[PDB]
């Protein structure tokens, strides 16, 4: 077995078919500051056949860029080009990488991040519908199971994390490559270290709690110290949220198994969730994806 060797994306040499003219863009608005990083409105011209001028939202190194800081955003590039692409995650559409910083090109999407769209229509709730939920909660499974497919772990799957596009597409990133998302965290990710595919399946159990609860901070009036950890390790689990049907919350409940193996796959979920929908919806769901394999 000398023979088979893993394939590391980030050594295979960038494919230049990405690389977008830099007069062809033109930055905007920040949208999001990561520590180092940050992302921001964008408008390119001729990137795509589709459309001639179209909306980006572009990510670049904060100006306190150490050179480790540049090899990490191409490295995301290079694993970005990998993993393909799909409707579910914010899609990489060109890059800048010759004579000047780096700009990878990513999908705009109009709504945001989930968190600030749920909190925008709570009160629209009854208008944001329950179907809309279980839209959401489906396309996160689906996005997910591709992910996995890949063999990505996120790592920090969350709904800071899941943008919704025009078409109320929901598209999850930072899927590429300390302080760390305590409340969304597996045990074994906490005390064991062990970042998995079944340990994205408990973040996504708790994804759905916020979505559920209309935007609700995990584990609430609770500060994350040592009776939390001396909390999770016995065993304690959110109880159900306000909005979330009895089928659901039967479905983070699994996924918050103290065992890995026993929480379930993203395929599995996709399909718990799928009889959760009309069936019209499903359709609605293929005709969407193929038209986004045939944009461009
Ligand atoms: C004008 C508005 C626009 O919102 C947005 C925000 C981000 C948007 C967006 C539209 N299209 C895309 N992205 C992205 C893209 C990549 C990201 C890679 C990493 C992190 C992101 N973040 C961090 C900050 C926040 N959670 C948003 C997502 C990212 N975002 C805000 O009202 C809609």
């Amino acid at each position: 077995g000398h023979e088979y060797i893993y394939v590391d994306p980030m050594q295979l040499p960038y494919d230049s078919r990405w690389e977008f003219p830099r007069d062809g863009l033109v930055l905007g608005r920040v949208l999001g500051s990561g520590a180092f990083g940050k992302v921001v409105e964008g408008t390119a011209y001729g990137l795509s056949r589709s459309q001639p001028v179209m909306k980006v939202a572009v990510k670049m190194l904060k100006p306190t860029a150490r050179s480790s800081e540049k090899q990490a955003l191409m490295s995301e590039l290079k694993i970005m080009t990998h993993l393909g692409p799909h409707l579910n995650i914010v899609n990489l559409l060109g890059a800048c990488t010759k004579s000047g910083p780096i700009y990878i090109i990513i999908e705009y999407c109009f709504y945001g991040d989930l968190v600030n769209y749920l909190h925008k229509n709570r009160d629209s709730f009854l208008g944001l519908t329950l179907l809309d939920l279980l839209s959401f909660t489906y396309q996160v499974a689906r996005g997910m199971e591709f992910l996995a497919s890949k063999n990505c772990v996120h790592r920090d799957l969350a709904a800071r994390n899941v943008l919704l596009a025009q078409g109320k597409i929901v598209k999850i990133c930072d899927f590429g490559l300390t302080f760390l998302p305590v409340k969304w965290m597996a045990p074994e990710s906490i005390f064991d270290n062990l970042y998995t595919t079944l340990s994205d399946v408990w973040s996504y159990g708790i994804l759905l709690w916020e979505i559920f609860s209309l935007g609700g901070t995990p584990y609430p009036g609770m500060m994350v110290d040592s009776t939390f950890y001396n909390k999770i390790k016995s065993g304690y689990r959110m109880a159900k949220p306000d909005h979330a049907t009895s089928e659901v919350y039967e479905i983070m409940v699994k996924c918050w198994n103290s065992e890995p193996e026993k929480r379930p796959s993203f395929y599995h979920l996709s399909e718990i969730v799928e009889n959760l929908l009309p069936g019209q919806y499903k359709k609605s769901y293929e005709k969407i994806h193929l038209d986004f394999l045939k944009s461009d």
